[PDB]
RNA sequence: CAUUGCCGCGAAGCUACCAUCCGCUGGAUUAUGGCUGAACGCCUCUAAGUCAGAAUCCAUGCUAGAACGCGGUGAUUUCU
């Protein structure tokens, strides 16, 4: 159809400071910062009020258009991130063989490492990413938090904490041996 | 001499899964599972973006070296 005009809003809080050049977007809250280029959309930021900052599609199809409210949650996640963070908890599921995930050092490089995963005798590494805080939960059995400013990166690492303890050869309805996500929130929410 | 007369052993050379030795590790991916995330106020692995991932592919490595691809370097002729 190519609508005319389609325009979301982006609502700046008080301490966070957003600079867009120009479609690399650089958001400066409390808790740190963050950088996303955005040069793949072809979207037109401005500013308002120095709290909102429109984002517009000018003669845009149907797939640009449904582009431009993911750019709005890009940034979005972006000030909630520098602003509250974000805080992924997952939990141990077992049956018998007790997971065992501890984390290390190898060459400065931070690894998660899981033992004795369905009593395997391999030893599995997932790299902590750049950002992501993993701590281990006092008063809840079997939980790891991985926290931080970018919801990218702490998904990301959840989501390879997940992917790295999948059950091989073994029917999934019955062997649900893993470590999951059951909480996604914030560092600092009430 | 017997068209290497025949028989035993026989160095050398050649040779045998009939003898030994040796046969590398990185990146990008497929299927698939995911992340963030709209379209479609919800949802969604997908649309933009993105992670992992196969005996795959491309490298590394191994063979040849363009006889019309190239580089560096040594010497370049008289009592002729
Ligand atoms: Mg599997
Ligand atoms: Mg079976
Ligand atoms: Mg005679
Ligand atoms: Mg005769
Ligand atoms: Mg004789
Ligand atoms: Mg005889
Ligand atoms: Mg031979
Ligand atoms: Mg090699
Ligand atoms: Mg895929
Ligand atoms: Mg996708
Ligand atoms: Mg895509
Ligand atoms: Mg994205
Ligand atoms: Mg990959
Ligand atoms: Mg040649
Ligand atoms: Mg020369």
């Amino acid at each position: 159809m190519k609508y005319i005009q389609t325009e979301q809003q982006i609502e700046v809080p008080e301490g966070v400071t957003v600079s867009i050049k120009s479609r690399i977007v650089k958001v400066v809250g409390p808790r740190g910062t963050l950088t996303k280029n955005l040069k793949h959309i072809d979207v037109t930021f401005t500013k308002v009020n120095n709290q909102l900052i429109k984002v517009a599609v000018h003669n845009g199809g149907r797939k640009h258009v449904a582009a431009l409210r993911t750019v709005k949650s890009l940034v979005d996640n972006m000030i909630t991130g520098v602003t509250k963070g974000y805080k992924y908890k997952m939990r141990y599921v077992y049956a018998h063989f007790p997971i065992n995930v501890n984390i290390v050092e190898k060459d400065g490089a931070k690894f998660i490492e899981v033992r004795n995963f369905l009593g395997d005798k391999k030893i599995r590494n997932v790299p902590v990413r750049d950002g992501v805080t993993i701590e281990f939960s006092t008063n809840v059995k079997d939980e790891i938090v991985l926290s931080g400013n970018s919801v990218e990166d702490v998904s990301q690492n959840a989501a390879d904490l997940q992917q790295i303890c999948r059950v091989r050869n073994k029917d999934i309805r019955k062997f649900l041996d893993g470590i999951y996500v059951s909480h996604k929130g914030f560092i600092t929410e009430d």
